[PDB]
């Protein structure tokens, strides 16, 4: 089984995301209420996870700095961003912060399934 | 200070674009630039030696399904290799494809020396 950490600062959004990830396959899903900036401070344990999924709602400079610090300290961790922002500039920022995939919000189960099978290969 | 430590491989099937790119990479700093005429689809077959390089630059002039498969196979087999794509295509969809194939930076074509300098200093830190 693949071990996935799902993160958001909105519990009702987080619950929804974790269910869809569960419906996508036989993965081991874990939920956390918090920003990337907050997971950076409690970094003790991220080595257990294969995929990190961050809900890119209030995506700014501090959050991108936190994802860059997370991806750089945990190379075996595939970071994915769930955002409604489809701009080239935001994608470029995410890419430069070490994000290896970006899923659209609202989440499409076909898109998510394909995304999780790509990360499962590595 | 010492950039001569950074080994860059520059690749394109178009010798004219390749020469130009390698020239600008040289002007960007004291890096060790190596040129290769060919697609990523061809570099995947001649994989013997990529462990020597820190940055791989691919010309998006030949960007298709086979190239994206080749870049994904290259990036996955060489994690210490930073892959960069030089493309004129600024679409969100192409960026997303590159990202998904393991491309860690995308530079516009025609190449802007300020953009390139910033991009190469970003990859040089890691």
């Amino acid at each position: 089984m693949i071990n996935i950490l799902v993160a958001s600062e909105d519990a009702s959004r987080l619950a929804h995301l974790a269910r869809l990830v569960g419906d996508a396959g036989r993965y081991r899903v874990t939920r956390t209420v918090g920003r990337a900036a907050q997971i950076v401070q409690r970094t003790d344990g991220l080595d257990a996870f294969d995929i990190l999924m961050i809900d890119g709602v209030a995506l700014d400079t501090a959050e991108l700095a936190a994802i860059e610090k997370l991806s750089r300290l945990h190379p075996g961790l595939t970071c994915m961003l769930v955002s409604a922002d489809a701009s080239s500039q935001t994608l470029l920022e995410a890419m430069r912060a070490g994000v290896r995939d970006v899923l659209r919000w609202p989440l499409e189960p076909r898109a998510l399934d394909d995304a999780l099978k790509r990360a499962a290969s590595q």
